[PDB]
């Protein structure tokens, strides 16, 4: 809407206080005009109609329990925007400052979040498997990264190309979590998953097998569930990305780590310059090798480490 930019204050899903960019016109709206063509957060009101209504608040204070998922969806969308702009010189998900829209309170007891082709959508969880999923910065950045992928490589959401799609979202979700520097790790969704169980998460990038996901191409799932295992076989690529950044020896193959920043540069270049809608794992390896060569040189440690990491997970 048309109005003046304001700064509200509220509490997120985990009880932390943060400032949020709002817009005043009669009400205070979750509309951040400081980033691109805006970040807009909507109330789906426990229904499945999208986007719902632009979030309106009478006093610019967002401390009610019902407000918490909206605060975090709005704030973490901003952090993710900042990561892509400051780190990769990318202006929003389309590179042209497209408005970023999110809806919270989607459905009832909904244990998921997604990008629907046009916007981000967050369930509240059932209180047992999940609390409201926008409480996870890695979750928010994972979802917005799907938008980046759709506008760049366009990886089809099935089989190997879909597992790469998923891994790209886990990689950049994790790099955004490190960028914000609040309890960062290489696991996915730990801040909103199973409030009754400490130390778990949906997936691990450093040890995908911790939660049953493959860490080597020979262990890949080839059935039809989960669009051909997109959230399962992502573990193979997530492990390679972890090894590239942090190093390690995996199935007897040693990888010299090169750090998170170079991981991000290599995979961002691969995603935006070399990957295609039907890229498979072998083609991802080639794209990462070429990207590392462009950035650091053919004889660089960075190129050597990309090759070792894909060797370690059985991807040639
Ligand atoms: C309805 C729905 C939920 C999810 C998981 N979200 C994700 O992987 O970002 N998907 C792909 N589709
Ligand atoms: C990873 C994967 C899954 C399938 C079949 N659904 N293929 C051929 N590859
Ligand atoms: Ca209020
Ligand atoms: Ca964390
Ligand atoms: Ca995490
Ligand atoms: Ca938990
Ligand atoms: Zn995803």
């Amino acid at each position: 809407i048309t109005g003046t930019s304001t700064v509200g204050v509220g509490r997120g899903v985990l009880g932390d206080q943060k400032n949020i960019n709002t817009t005043y016109s009669t009400y205070y709206y979750l509309q951040d005009n400081t980033r691109g063509n805006g970040i807009f957060t909507y109330d789906a009101k426990y229904r499945t109609t999208l986007p719902g209504s632009l979030w309106a608040d009478a006093d610019n204070q967002f401390f009610a329990s019902y407000d918490a998922p909206a605060v975090d969806a709005h704030y973490y969308a901003g952090v993710t925007y900042d990561y892509y702009k400051n780190v990769h010189n990318r202006l929003s998900y389309d590179g042209n400052n497209a408005a970023i829209r999110s809806s919270v309170h989607y459905s009832q007891g909904y244990n998921n979040a997604f990008w629907n082709g046009s916007q981000m959508v967050y369930g509240d969880g059932d209180g047992q498997t999940f609390i409201p999923l926008s409480g996870g910065i890695d979750v928010v950045a994972h979802e917005l990264t799907h938008a980046v992928t759709d506008y760049t490589a366009g990886l089809i959401y099935q089989n190997e190309s879909g597992a790469i799609n998923e891994a790209i979202s886990d990689i950049f979700g994790t790099l955004v979590e490190f960028y914000a520097n609040k309890n960062p790790d290489w696991e996915i969704g730990e801040d909103v998953y199973t409030p009754g169980i400490s130390g778990d998460s949906l997936r691990s990038m450093s040890d995908p097998a911790k939660y049953g996901d493959p860490d080597h191409y020979s262990k890949r799932y080839t059935g039809t569930q989960d669009n051909g295992g997109v959230h399962i076989n992502s573990g193979i690529i997530n492990k390679a990305a972890y090894l590239i950044s942090q190093g390690g020896t995996h199935y007897g193959v040693s990888v010299v780590g090169i750090g998170r920043d170079k991981l991000g540069k290599i995979f961002y270049r691969a995603l935006t310059q070399y990957l295609t809608p039907t890229s498979n794992f072998s083609q991802l390896r080639a794209a990462a090798v070429q990207s590392a060569t462009d950035l650091y040189g053919s004889t660089s440690q960075e190129v050597a480490s990309v090759k070792q990491a894909f060797d370690a997970v059985g991807v040639k």
